[PDB]
């Protein structure tokens, strides 16, 4: 099922998405257009692997602060004066059980589900890969996530198409099978030295392509079987 | 006030440390040796700064420390199996008290709740030149002893505090926060300019280089002017 | 200052209310009409006191009761009227927010532990009136807000209380008439129960013409704390 | 499996109880005697039902227990100074696993995550007919020992479990959940009809009358079929 959270008439609902509608805890159906989308869950810590699409001897891990989190339909703030702001459609993996020293072959047995992430980045602030890209990628609103927490629906995370649209125009396409380090490998590498807890999130990277956005653009990211994450952009 | 959190007889207490004793919410006294020390508060996000002690980096070299690295006073630090170069790092930790976004340096300290001590440990074997210092080197479990107190309304100037580190009771290093390249105010201004800092988020201000290597069996005791002493023994991973 | 929390363009803001304007963390202005009001803070446990307004003596001890966090509703949120209920009433009450841990605190020291104040509408369905949980702890039965007012209230026992239904004044009261003061209540409660920062104490309400019906718009006001407004709809 | 949480060497571990041993997230074993037991999970809101054991009341007599009453296995219960009639209450505790609103009884148990043992203590000295039982009598600090485990996927029928309570090693009472006036399913239906229950919220199902008076110094050990044993000593307040 596709779990979601939304705000309606002052109440936060934890529901399920079916046949284009949101069913709340009481079984009452809601139309997406009538509610205010929220994050499908509350993320613990969020790590991402850079340059993971065609390999490096070790995953180049980076952090995304929770203050960068943004829900579906939320507005991404374009850095004042920036010139090179890109979007990054990526498969987000949500941990379901505590992970510590878990073998790659068992890694998937600990996953709760998946969702869509827009790992934005402002290249203007990146000199090179020497220091962590915190000012360039950990900015407020730079991590739209959702709209759903898809549980027990994805058969293989390494076999999913990835698409991205800007103002409706398909400006990108790709597949996750071309992932240098798999989800199971990333979880194994990470959990060897760091305990991953339920709801922690792993961003798996994105393939290179047309991704520069400007104020006024509406980005729509889609991943096989995970719905579509849409976010407009505006100057700060 | 030196706020502290501890576990005693099954109860978690949010109290205060005074003259050697721990007082709980009701004012009842507890001996440190009879309780289990906990983190003085629950940290939100934690950022550190590399090379911030004595021209300086064009901009603060920020990095992240995961919450799973957190360890309370007296907790056991786990030495990475097979590692050969593990170092402690005595740093002044700054705890945010009010939401910060685009705060000027001259106003930054007005948003600070209090201060505590941090041991920003690093396993240099894992250090690289990609997003340095890498998460695998700085964010291992237990690599962030923090505490024992959340000292509020006591620190006059964060840029005027001595730093000391002991290993097995012997002084290994002496520093002073006046030697900070980027001041606490400048760091908060820099970070809050693009990232909202929420109450209880923590900023690790760096440490001066020294004879900081440690090995299994060693007991690290870090002290900062007016912030007490953070002590942690090191054991080898099971 | 009047602290407030609101949702705007997908972002949750912790700001302040000045001159009819909502200022976010960065100090940027927001028009109330452009945002979605939320609770001014996240409450811990909420206790209320019954019969606290009246040669009859006051109760031998405060008649304490609980309001579940699931009853909480923000300013402008929709209160749900119980199907078939004949006697649903609003209750305008001064809500006290704890700021420091309280255990065995003396009345003379009690107010020193208070963070701030806000308005509460402690709704009740008298039809279902043992702890009145089914009558008082229903979902949406605790509108709370709009602000967490700190460092402004000089004396909690010297504030007027007012309630309007559909813009028409229904009742006027004054906190000086409380049988047990805020200080006495916190002393009584903290004697046996540890109160934590953000726990809330509802101080009661004087009897009045407070019956409400589906379609009604309730606007409660307390001296210096603004106005809390909530419309009522029949349960879906 | 019997889920448990414990503190060891400064670290909070979420483990599993197998063959009298606690295994952490990494699979490493810990001896109980070497760790500090904690609550098996963090409860949301807790509701209890009064007079639920041997027709029946028109509707369940629901009441609240504050999270501040929560106490872990082995924790010390504080006896109210001057109280003359304090009683333990062995009850089956039901832990909600999925959001519940307007759930029918026939489907209720499908929303249950697991079960645990609860000691719903009461100081009868403070009971009257005003919102009975009063919060002052039931909601005192430490008046809700809970645990030691969150037993999931093991209880086949909550209405078919024996209840036992021992004071200082001596059997004080024996009961059975089949004697519940309102079943777990009926209670969750009644409650969820007007109140949304969230994951980790807890329902206390009541207890049968018995010789349950306890005094300072007593060691209470409550047991429920398949849920282990919850033990707590009693001490007088400071
Ligand atoms: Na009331």
């Amino acid at each position: 099922m596709k779990l979601a959270r939304f705000l309606a008439k002052g109440r936060v609902h934890q529901g399920v998405y079916r046949e284009g509608l949101l069913l709340d805890e009481a079984g009452e159906a809601h139309r997406p257009e009538d509610v205010t989308w929220l994050l499908p869950f509350t993320p613990g810590k969020i790590l991402g692997v850079a340059l993971n699409y065609a390999r490096p001897e070790e995953p180049a891990l980076f952090w995304k602060p929770n203050t960068s989190l943004l829900p579906h339909k939320g507005v991404v703030l374009y850095p004042k004066g920036a010139r090179f702001v890109h979007y990054e459609v990526e498969l987000a993996v949500v941990v379901g059980r505590p992970m510590k020293r878990v073998r790659a072959k068992d890694a998937l047995d600990y996953v709760l589900g998946y969702t869509i992430a827009n790992d934005l980045v402002a290249r203007d602030y990146v000199t090179n890969t020497f220091r962590p890209p915190i000012r360039a990628k950990g900015r407020d609103t730079f991590l739209p996530l959702g709209p759903f927490l898809v549980v027990e629906e994805v058969e293989d995370p390494q076999d999913l198409w990835l698409r991205a649209y800007v103002n409706g125009e398909l400006r990108q396409e790709g597949h996750t099978s071309r992932m240098l380090y798999s989800v199971a490998e990333l979880l194994e590498f990470i959990s060897e030295f760091m305990t991953l807890e339920p709801y922690d999130v792993l961003l798996t990277g994105t393939p290179k392509g047309i991704s520069q956005v400007r104020p006024g653009d509406v980005m729509r990211l889609e991943i096989e079987g995970l719905g579509a994450l849409e976010n407009p952009i505006e100057e700060e």
